[PDB]
C-alpha cells in the first residue's frame, strides 16, 4: 500500500516498530488499517518530541503495558499524585502532573471535548495538537515554551503535506 510505504519512509525505524507493537497490542494489521498505523506513528513521534524538551518529562507512551503501569505506579508512589484511570502519555516532573497527548485531524476543540469526557480526571493535563498548527490545552496551559510547540506543529504539518503529496491526506483526515 502507498500509506504503509509512506509510514516506512517518513518515520524512523524505532517509531515504526513501536507502532507495530501497539497495533498488535490491539490486534490490528498495519497493512489493512493503514491510517491507524500512520496515526499511531504520528502520536508516538509527538510524545517523544514533547519529552525531548527536558529530565523534565517521563515518557509513558511507547512502553509495553507492564512497564507503562510500572512507571506510573513508581511516579505516584514518589509524588503522591493520584493514579489515573487510563494510561497517560507523559509525566511532567516540573508541574508534577500527568499529560495526555492528542493529535487530531478534526477541530482541536471537538477532540479536546472527546478526550476530556473520556479521561474524566481533573488531574491529567490534556494537550491537543492538530495538523494545522492549532493547539488546545487544559486551562490554556501549554506546558512547553513556544519554540518546542513550534517544532511539534511543524513536524505535524510536514507529515500532512507529505501525505497530500502522495494523495493520502484526504483518506487519512476523513478516517478517525
Ligand atoms: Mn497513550
Ligand atoms: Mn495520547
Amino acid at each position: 500500500s502507498a500509506m504503509e510505504d509512506f509510514v516506512r519512509q517518513c518515520f524512523n525505524p524505532m517509531i515504526v516498530e513501536l507502532a507495530e507493537k501497539a497495533m498488535k497490542e490491539y490486534g490490528e494489521d498495519p497493512k489493512i488499517e493503514t491510517n491507524k498505523f500512520a496515526a499511531t506513528c504520528t502520536h508516538l513521534e509527538v510524545c517523544f518530541m514533547y519529552s525531548d524538551f527536558g529530565h523534565r518529562f517521563e515518557i509513558i507512551e511507547g512502553r509495553d503495558r507492564i512497564m507503562a503501569w510500572t512507571v506510573v505506579n513508581s511516579i505516584c508512589n514518589t509524588t503522591g499524585v493520584e493514579k489515573p484511570k487510563f494510561l497517560p502519555d507523559l509525566y511532567d516532573y516540573k508541574e508534577n502532573r500527568f499529560i495526555e497527548i492528542g493529535v487530531t485531524r478534526r477541530e482541536v476543540h471537538i477532540y479536546y471535548l472527546e478526550k476530556a469526557n473520556k479521561i474524566k480526571s481533573e488531574k491529567t493535563h490534556i494537550h491537543i495538537f492538530s495538523f494545522t498548527g492549532e493547539e488546545m490545552a487544559t486551562k490554556a496551559d501549554y506546558t512547553l515554551d513556544e519554540e518546542s510547540r513550534a517544532r511539534i506543529k511543524t513536524r505535524l504539518f510536514t507529515i500532512r503535506q507529505e501525505m497530500a503529496s502522495r494523495s493520502l491526506w484526504d483518506s487519512f483526515r476523513q478516517s478517525e
